[PDB]
């Protein structure tokens, strides 16, 4: 077959991958990324569309304008389970058209050098030597397969993780996803009966019984435009998620037009730590294969474009020194983890202890406010829980005469902690990350067994 090289190989064209692509553009390399998608559904998977415009600004990204912003956000409302108490959180975001956003990253990335081919599959990884050297990919559009050598491959391939897990099972960067941690998602574009009331506020419903292990969503992309959806837990038994969805629909959205549906679909959405590693031999994953998904809130937009970013760093890197071994590419796990990484493993334990929680938990925990506003987000943006915050609001639970999870906080806080400085103290060479990662998972064994 046809032989082609490339310095770069990028297999996913979503916000992973096309940020992969903006950050390395007009910078000396020869790039081409491929997508199985059509260039008009590139991007275009079952998504709430809320991403922060923190993430535009710190990473240098172009603002989303005009058809690509559906709707300007300030902030979100929390619901407690019996509705009675309603948290508010202000903040600037977007209300994405995503896939409109998304082709307009991978079109500029296009102006600026980097090649790219739609309706492109990344079948067969080529393994040669011990090192990741391309893919054999197949343009259905021309319907030719081609053989791409290169000497790095970003894998973003999404939740799908297609690529990467055809490599060999000896290979760090072949980290599969426990049930447990992930969860699957589902969400709707419908228009509105009637105006919507607040529509620069996102509504985020917290409740065990409608949604075990995640929450339902209101994210209004208008006036009378709604992204409502839920998400649960995955690997715990819980029946399909369409079903929670068709029965408590009308509790949290009873304004909808359901004659009137855009879009439908969901997805599976991973909620832990990144990838021990993220990089190893002519190789980096990001995005939703490389679990960049913040563990609290389920929101991956954001740190998947961080996540190429780091992807960018780190291969500039590598052929600053002629390097493309896992101690080459290894600025992508020092860069991520400092970046977002740190925040996740926190987050991680965070989560595991905020989906063993009782809608009567929850309910105590926000009308008594054992925390405030200025220490919530403190908790979601920087993933610390201070233990001077954890000590105020353990005196609130105090005063709770029933047995509840909530008692162990101060020790979740600590834990958290613990995994936080742990995770900052990644391993300089990849010849420490078996004893970084064992150290990892006896932390994370330790804490679920603290949790009972
Ligand atoms: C229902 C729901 C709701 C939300 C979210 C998820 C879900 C399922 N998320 C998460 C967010 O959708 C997700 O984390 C990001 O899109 C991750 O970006 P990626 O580009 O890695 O994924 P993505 O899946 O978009 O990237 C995969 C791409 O690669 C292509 N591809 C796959 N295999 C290939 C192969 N072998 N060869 C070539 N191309 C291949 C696919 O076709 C696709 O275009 C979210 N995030 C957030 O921040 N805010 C939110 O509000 C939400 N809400």
């Amino acid at each position: 077959m046809k032989e082609l090289k490339y310095d770069v190989l990028i297999i996913g064209g979503g916000f992973a991958g096309s940020s992969a692509a903006y950050q390395l553009s007009r910078r000396g390399l020869k790039i081409l990324l491929v997508d199985s998608k059509p260039w008009n559904r590139i991007g275009d998977k079952p998504c709430g569309d809320a991403v922060s415009k923190a993430h535009f600004d710190k990473l240098g990204m172009p603002y989303p304008k005009g058809e690509e912003l559906e709707n300007k956000i300030n902030g979100i409302k929390l619901y407690s389970p019996d509705m009675q108490t309603v948290w508010t959180v202000n903040g600037e975001g977007f209300e994405l058209n995503a896939p409109l956003y998304n082709q307009r990253v991978l079109k500029e990335a296009q102006d600026r050098g980097v090649e790219i081919w739609d309706l492109t599959t990344a079948m067969k990884p080529i393994f040669e030597d011990g090192y990741v050297k391309g893919a054999v990919l197949f343009n259905r559009r021309t319907n030719e397969e081609l053989t791409v050598y290169s000497k790095v491959v970003v894998e973003a391939t999404g939740y799908s993780r297609s690529f990467r897990s055809k490599l060999p099972p000896e290979l760090p960067i072949t980290e599969d996803l426990d049930d447990k941690d992930a969860d699957v998602a589902y969400r709707e574009v419908l228009l509105t009966k009637e105006d919507i009331e607040d529509h620069d506020y996102l509504r985020i419903f917290f409740d065990q019984e409608t949604s075990p292990g995640g929450y339902w969503w209101y994210f209004p992309k208008g006036k009378n435009k709604v992204n409502v959806g839920l998400g649960i837990q995955g690997g715990m038994g819980y029946p399909s998620i369409h079903e929670y969805y068709k029965k408590y629909l009308d509790k949290y959205a009873p304004d909808v037009d359901k004659s009137k549906l855009l879009v439908k679909g969901g997805a599976l959405v991973p909620t832990r730590r990144p990838l021990y590693t993220m990089a190893w031999n002519g190789i980096i994953v990001i995005g939703d294969s490389g679990f960049t998904v913040n563990p609290v809130h389920g929101g991956g937009k954001g740190s998947a474009m961080i996540s190429g970013y780091c992807a960018a760093k780190a291969i500039l890197s590598a052929f600053e020194t002629g390097d493309f071994s896992a101690s080459g590419l290894w600025d992508m796990n020092i860069c991520y983890v400092n970046e977002y990484g740190a925040k996740q493993a926190s987050l991680d334990i965070f989560r595991r202890f905020l989906q063993k929680l009782s809608n009567d938990d929850i309910n105590y925990g926000m009308k008594k406010k054992i925390i405030k506003e200025e220490d919530l987000l403190e908790a979601s943006e920087k993933g610390d829980l201070h233990l001077s915050v954890a000590d105020k609001a353990m005196r609130v639970i105090s005063g709770l005469g029933r047995p509840s999870l909530l008692f162990k906080l101060k020790a979740v806080a600590e834990s958290m902690k613990k995994i936080k400085e742990l995770y900052l103290n990644y391993p300089r060479s990849p010849s420490s990350l078996g004893s970084w990662r064992r150290e990892v998972d006896n932390v994370l064994t330790e804490f679920n067994k603290s949790l009972s």
